[PDB]
């Protein structure tokens, strides 16, 4: 039974997909390095800097209770059972999950116990219906502006004609629905239009590669589609030695998880991934962790066993988690902002109920969570550790539609995304900067 | 009759495409501006220098007797008439020409009157036989080497099966001659073997890509040829929309005049070049001059004309040569080092003849051409205005095999040649550093 157990004044749940989805029948499958640990390590960092802070929450210390959710909304409704366990270890708030699919499926419980829940990643548009989801809140935005961020990509490369590729499930479909209408206010066709997932109604991977390959006019495909799913496709690409421009959403994002050992399939490939900046106090923070100081968080040392393909053949002592082989996961500074952003609603909360205390006094000793929600959690704070840095929520809950554009390419023998353009209500690029082929050199026999 | 005649205790005769070959039956055309007129005005300065040199012939003062050989060798006897008819204003040594086919040419003619000559870029092996061209020197080396370079940069990427195309004459036969054997050595074989010319033998430009196409396994296609003729072979290939990569000689080098307009068809061509460093000094000469300060040149004007595009619609007062329309061309330092070796020569003389003076003496009076260029021409010194910057010639009046290899790419919005490699008996490249096709945005219509 794995979990991270921090007793507290208040406790807040997290949850990560600190696994992926287990291969035919099994829940969990391999460790999720930098979606699932990095993230988990960003909440358990956030909340030591919190409870070192003297303007915010001083007195209230924070406890968590982080669980995994094995990149599945059915392993997520069974961890969340615990939270809520308390009221059939009281929970003050949730942080996360990652994929749409989980954080509704977390959401459809919490809002049962007035349990606000802010997700650090999960950007279905699905989310923003308040009817349907009235505690849930998010630092990330809606997918209506990434839809329209790739229609404004396509449109000022004048690709008026491309495929499109969606992942079943919460986040694809709406992304890719919200997509096409964008497409088709802009005069761009789609060719076809395929699903992909694990489930009884979807066609096979090859079977989808074959539909793309129907359309040869179609050298564009548009993706909107998880990581797992990203790197399926890719190998059936690779199968069919199909070549194509790949324009995807923020789950394939700048992870090299997904093109690693197929980068040659992926090459010219444009990408989205959710505007950041890196927190730089969490790479010192991060790189400081090893099997034996990280006692507190019981994955590390699967984490560890995986990441240097050793067992603790033999784990060197002195391997160590540095820039040779760690890059903040682009989506971090969401996690941080989270905590902080349920932490911030708290001392307001803690403020106006005991002003004369710095301590959890009598009147908020039984949380309201309606009112934690509604009249603290949508609030207006500057970053923890350019003029637009502030964590707020709009009506809805969500955060502001900004993204970064990204390229794959090979810069001098080393494979890498590098950041090629952005989007913030409009699209800017720097086409000079953008490979669209593989440097092949020529043959000649 | 177009000329400079500059006098001096002794006068140097100069050679340089000032101008194209003419079309149909014309014998001039175009002015050839960097490696006619720059050449041309290399010579003036370095004779401007040696003339303000306290150390080399002070006491003699050099002269000069320039003329246009119009890129052809019958065009160059002509000229060449001139300096001999004193013999039949006196001429000590002559410096050029640029093309093998006109050194070749003159070098008959200027043995029969014992005088010495120095070409700046002429690299026929053919010029290496001294029971022929007993009276020639040269700084620049034989195209054994360049064809070696060349058959390395195959052999290295593993080009084993090419063809070939060469200019009709003394330079291109003899150079893909020697490629060819090269490259048997080193177990490339040739698909075809092309001649391109003016001549009545020749085949069609048209016919040549034919030939190219009809091998179609063979992409990379070396290239041993004059520039002019280069420029007809890119149009052939633009017409037949054919796409080869190109391994070409100095004939081509780094040359814009020769890809300027059809920069599509020459994209990632590799080039080879004479190594040289550029003449900071000349830089500054060059810039300065104008049609209004640039008297003793007579065909500036029509130089200014055509590089500007206007008449003397109309010619801006105030139009300069400077660093966003210039850059020195390859060979000029073959040039200065060319005048001064002459120069280098003519001091020695003066020194074992006349000891006891600066100037020329009775016994020097009568030049011993003979003399000059066996006792005195095959001499060593640094370079005018590494640790192998000495100018000397080996036992057949050559200059060192070395060799700048680039890479004809497009920057960032700007078609340039990229040094990428070096050959100086072995060779060196940056493979990293070279572009093979052309990076065009993705169509999907
Ligand atoms: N934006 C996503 C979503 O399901 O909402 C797409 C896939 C997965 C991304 C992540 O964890 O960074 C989250
Ligand atoms: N090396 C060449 C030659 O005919 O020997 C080839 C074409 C022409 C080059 C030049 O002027 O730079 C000279």
């Amino acid at each position: 039974r794995r979990e991270i157990k921090i007793e507290g004044d208040l406790v807040l749940g997290g949850l990560f997909p600190i696994n992926e989805k287990g291969t035919g029948t099994e829940e969990c499958g391999r460790i999720n390095e930098d979606r699932g640990i990095q993230r988990l390590e960003a909440m358990l960092f956030a909340i030591d800097e919190i409870n070192k802070d003297d303007y915010l929450l001083p007195g209230v210390k924070l406890g968590v209770h982080i669980l995994d959710t094995c990149s599945r909304d059915t392993y997520a409704l069974e961890q969340s059972l615990e939270f809520v366990r308390a009221s059939l270890l009281l929970i003050a708030g949730v942080i996360g999950g990652s994929y749409s699919s989980v954080s509704i499926q977390v959401a459809n419980l919490l809002r049962l116990f007035q349990i606000p829940q802010i997700s650090y990643a999960s950007t279905s548009a699905k989310l923003s219906d308040k009817s349907r989801y009235d505690y849930f809140a998010r630092t990330v935005p809606p997918d209506f502006y990434q839809a329209k961020a790739m229609a404004e990509i396509l449109r000022f490369f004048n690709w008026t004609y491309v495929s499109t590729v969606a992942s079943e499930g919460d986040y694809g479909e709406t992304g890719i629905e919200a997509f096409e209408q964008e497409a088709r206010l802009r005069n761009i066709s789609i060719a076809t239009a395929e699903k992909v997932g694990r489930s009884n109604i979807r066609k096979s991977y090859d079977s989808v590669i074959r539909e793309l390959l129907q359309k040869p006019n179609a050298r564009v495909v548009v993706l909107f589609m998880r990581s797992d799913d990203s790197r399926e496709l890719i190998a059936a690409a690779s199968r069919a030695n199909a070549s194509f421009t790949w324009v995807a959403s923020d789950g394939w994002g700048a992870q090299e998880s997904i093109i690693k050992g197929s980068e040659h399939v992926a090459y010219g490939a444009i990408t989205l991934e959710l505007a950041s900046q890196p927190v730089r106090q969490f790479d010192r923070y991060f790189q400081s962790l090893n099997p034996y100081n990280n006692h507190r968080n019981p994955w590390f040392r699967d984490f560890w066993e995986q990441k240097f393909q050793c067992s603790l053949r033999v784990c060197d002592k002195h391997l160590a988690i540095d820039s040779s082989n760690y890059e903040q996961e682009s989506k971090i500074m969401f996690v941080v902002n989270a905590v902080y952003a349920m932490a911030h609603a708290l001392h307001k909360m803690q403020r106006t109920l005991c002003p004369n205390t710095t301590k959890l006094c009598d009147a908020m000793k039984i949380l309201d969570g309606k009112k934690l929600y509604k009249d603290y959690l949508l609030k207006i704070n500057f970053t923890a550790p350019d003029a637009d840095s502030i964590v707020k929520f709009d009506t809805f809950g969500d955060g502001m539609g900004r993204y970064n554009v990204f390229n794959f390419q090979n810069v001098g023998g080393k494979y890498s995304y590098l950041k090629v353009g952005h989007w913030a209500e409009t699209l800017s690029l720097d086409v000079n900067s953008i490979h669209w082929s593989r440097n092949s050199v020529p043959t000649s026999e």
